[PDB]
């Protein structure tokens, strides 16, 4: 009698994979109760619900789903407002392909660097790959006002978690990335960004 | 034609070409040594995997790109259901069928692991599969009524059981009959390289 039957999300307050689909559901502005999670100390109601006891756990009367990306997409298609994603077979496979090359370039890396089970050596090799690949990438920024789209999609969903945890990676752009630094203070300050943020991700910057 | 860069002994171009099969897409298929990278391949593809598909101005990687990318151009006949809820447990079934099923045969079949490592990934495999054969009985394809991506990542691993060393108990009726009837369909068979013939 005591199962789900309003829109939540399991969610660690400190994880990046937490942050992209809090990020989401800011950007539709949908109800949703956030259910903060302790990664050592899973809750009974999230493991009869996902035998792998990952979060984010997004779950509604009927429904668990986990794994980021297909939360995100099932976010996308039930909430069509606004459009994430663009609606043509080729964009749409652009657009995802483009979400699995931040996963394994960047994310991996940012995955590396904060995981205390890394060596020394793999952590600052990945913090340095890390960075010299996001100074790579920065020209692209002036071509575009979002991630290689002029519109908000989940390619910024999964990258501005990253961005927003370079200090806490230890990592510094240099001057000639101002075009991947402006694309940051722009979208930072954007509403939904604001609103996606927990306390304990707030207190990652000044 | 559409190309596709296909490793014609690898589950996860399989996959791809299976998929290729199902939509009935015409498509130059190109066979890669993983040993040896072509420089086509090498210009569209930074990664340098397979499969990768190819066509003007389109270069897709990661099987469930590509497959996506496939559903999504080629509509006719539909390998996903077409509701929210539906589509994304349908997601959420294949990225479990990767890290419970496909990883475990993956670590079978690379040359690279250890001993001990294959022989767990094998049990594990084995008892999984078996495990879970009553929810065959309950519908036409694996946990739907209609052919699927689903199938898609799970048939190329059904296929490999020979080579993975794994054979189903008798009480598996219900999986086997996917099985029988599954790998006979015209599509499955076009999907078939000489090599994956070779292996049952």
């Amino acid at each position: 009698l005591g199962a789900t039957n309003r829109l939540a999300c399991y969610s660690d307050p400190a994880d990046h994979y937490s942050h992209r689909v809090r990020l989401v559901l800011a950007e539709k502005g949908v109800s949703v109760q956030l259910i903060d999670v302790d990664p050592a100390h899973l809750p009974r109601k999230l493991a009869e619900v996902n035998p792998y006891g990952s979060v984010p756990t997004l779950v509604d009367r009927d429904l668990a789903l986990y794994e980021s990306t297909v939360v995100m997409e099932y976010l996308e298609e039930r909430y069509p407002h606004p459009p994430l994603m663009p609606v043509y077979p080729v964009a749409r496979g652009n657009s995802r392909l483009l979400m699995h090359r931040i996963q394994r370039d960047w994310c991996a890396l940012a995955d590396t660097v904060l995981d205390p089970r890394s060596s020394e050596a793999a952590r600052t090799e990945a913090r340095k790959a890390l960075r010299e690949s996001l100074t790579g990438v920065s020209p692209l920024f002036s071509e575009f006002a979002c991630f290689m789209s002029d519109e908000q999609s989940l390619v910024d969903c999964c990258l501005l978690p990253i961005l927003w945890r370079l200090p806490v990676l230890g990592i510094e752009l240099p001057r000639q990335a101002k075009p991947l630094l402006d694309y940051m203070e722009r979208q930072f300050a954007r509403e939904p960004f604001q609103a996606s943020l927990s306390s304990v991700e707030r207190e990652m910057r000044k």
